[PDB]
């Protein structure tokens, strides 16, 4: 394979065979695990995926370890699971349980990981210098079509190294705990219902999560439950969360207690239960938060 | 300026110069204002940005209409605003206040305005056919870069009609009340807080949002703190959030009642207020939703 014109001069020739330019930086991915590589001078560093542009929190506005485990589920993004003020935030640590470290994020919390140019799928330098202005983010400047792209390296006048910025992408597929796929946008009638059927929706959410709907009416009140789910693969643990909305008719009365899906059994506040569907043991536990919400994993070994 | 090489058969010349393909889609941006048009085979069709893959709501998933106003903001993608459960939602009209109907949102619920390639920054056409197979995304196949494109007709295979994808675009400043300019990432001390000081941020939240927090401590209990604002702009009103959060030291207790900011005033739930600060009059109120949640406005004509 040959080797990048200088500036910057040094190269690192990696596992794969791909030569990177001293200064970038790029993602090595196994299976799951995410590793965030440097050339530097003398060679290859490795570490912890690390992302910056945080703010707050208890840890100083520390980076992002993206993933993090947090609640016996892992998160590849922020997320503003946990929180009632819908405020993004990461664990500033692999292990969240453990650590209890965090920050919150910004619009820049993110990697961006290019494509074509010259860069071989190198991550995003910001800032980046171009016309002796530094760029935080990706642009369209300096370009006829428009098209939006990142300097690879700290300077992209002096060394010319850049990749296009995509579209972020996100699972396209939710599978269901029967083994059917359906696409994001595709619905369907819930196969296990509990008398009162259910309309589904593989709606995504970056996991393949489905949400299954179910309304009832007595003219005077509204009873709205949802359910949403993703199966198992391997970026993701299987999960269900299940909502209860009690709307006058909207008005919204809270809902301080759960009925579990698929046993219509009520639980309060506090409460954990366990259930066996489908062939899996799950774990439940009901929060309420005014929506009825109720979380489902799977038991652990 | 060149035709487009056939098929589709049939091409629309635009108002800029532009020509597109039949069974092509582009936004035409006034300013603020939006518009869909496609190219038919007698011409132009212009109408109310339409947005599909949505599920749910009163409105038996119609489309959205993308921007919607609701609670007298704008607002240019799906949102959680209002809602205690989390679901993204959008109006499927331009106005919510006026019609009151809605659908919720998937992540295809998006229009994708494409740059380079054939298409002259034509929308991505989903489903588009590629070997044989029909894409509801953009993709890497066929590709040995591993660059996002999508077809922008019906059927790449016979039209070869395509663009690039790129990284989904937000404001880069966060614009003060004093005038200064931030980027995403910026941090500075509040300029006009009570007494007791606060840390900014430029968030961004796609709309220049900067967030102010403030710690208080009495080594028992621990009261945070936090205000979110943005400046006007040609897309944007101004808009102003607070909250205030009472974690034993963490366990929360819920806040139900409002402290504004810039009086250091106590209002409940329910309550509607005045407020003149920095030259412009607001209409304030109180929402609690256990995080002492409230909101201003600038007083409108
Ligand atoms: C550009 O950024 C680098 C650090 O990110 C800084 O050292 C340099 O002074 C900046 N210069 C310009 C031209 O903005
Ligand atoms: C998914 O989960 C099932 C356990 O219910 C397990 O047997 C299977 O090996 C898992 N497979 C994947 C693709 O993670
Ligand atoms: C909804 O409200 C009515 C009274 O307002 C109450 O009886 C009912 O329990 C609430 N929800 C349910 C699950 O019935
Ligand atoms: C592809 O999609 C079009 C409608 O979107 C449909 O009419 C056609 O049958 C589909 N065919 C294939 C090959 O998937
Ligand atoms: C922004 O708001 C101020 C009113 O406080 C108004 O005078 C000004 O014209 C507005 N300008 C823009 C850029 O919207
Ligand atoms: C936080 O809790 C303490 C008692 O637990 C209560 O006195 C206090 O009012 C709460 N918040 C504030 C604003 O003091
Ligand atoms: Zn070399
Ligand atoms: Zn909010
Ligand atoms: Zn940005
Ligand atoms: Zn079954
Ligand atoms: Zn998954
Ligand atoms: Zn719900
Ligand atoms: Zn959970
Ligand atoms: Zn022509
Ligand atoms: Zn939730
Ligand atoms: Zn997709
Ligand atoms: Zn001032
Ligand atoms: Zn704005
Ligand atoms: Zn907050
Ligand atoms: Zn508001």
């Amino acid at each position: 394979q040959p080797h990048p014109q200088p500036p910057p001069y040094g190269h690192c020739v990696t596992d794969s065979g791909v030569v990177y330019s001293v200064g970038m930086q790029w993602l090595k991915t196994q299976g799951n695990k995410q590793m965030l590589c440097t050339c530097l001078g003398n060679g290859v560093s490795c570490q912890e995926t690390a992302v910056t542009q945080t703010y707050g929190g208890n840890s100083n506005g520390e980076p992002c370890v993206l993933p993090f485990t947090y609640n016996g589920r892992t998160f590849y993004s922020c997320t503003t699971e946990g929180r009632q003020d819908g405020h993004l935030w990461c664990s500033t640590t692999s292990n969240y349980e453990q650590d209890q470290k965090y920050s919150f994020c910004t619009d820049h919390t993110v990697l961006v990981q290019t494509r074509g140019g010259n860069s071989n799928g190198a991550l995003c330098h910001f800032p980046f210098l171009y016309n002796n202005h530094n760029y935080t983010d990706c642009t369209s400047e300096g370009r006829r079509d428009n098209m939006k792209w990142c300097g690879t390296t700290q300077n992209y006048d002096a060394d010319q190294k850049f990749g296009f910025c995509p579209m972020a992408a996100h699972e396209e597929i939710c599978t269901t705990n029967e083994g059917v796929m359906y696409r994001i946008g595709d619905q369907w009638d819930k196969q296990h219902d509990m008398g009162h059927m259910m309309r589904c929706t593989c709606v995504g959410n970056g996991r393949g999560e489905w949400t299954c709907i179910a309304y009832s009416q007595l003219r005077d009140q509204c009873i709205v439950d949802d359910i949403t789910y993703n199966v198992n693969d391997t970026f993701h643990k299987r999960h269900e969360e299940g909502h209860m909305l009690n709307c006058t008719c909207w008005k919204c009365d809270p809902v301080d207690q759960c009925q579990d899906s698929e046993t219509g059994t009520f639980y309060q506040i506090g409460d954990s239960w366990e259930k066996y569907v489908h062939g899996v043991r799950y774990q439940c536990y009901c929060y309420g938060r005014g929506i009825g919400e109720w979380h489902c994993q799977p038991l652990q070994t």
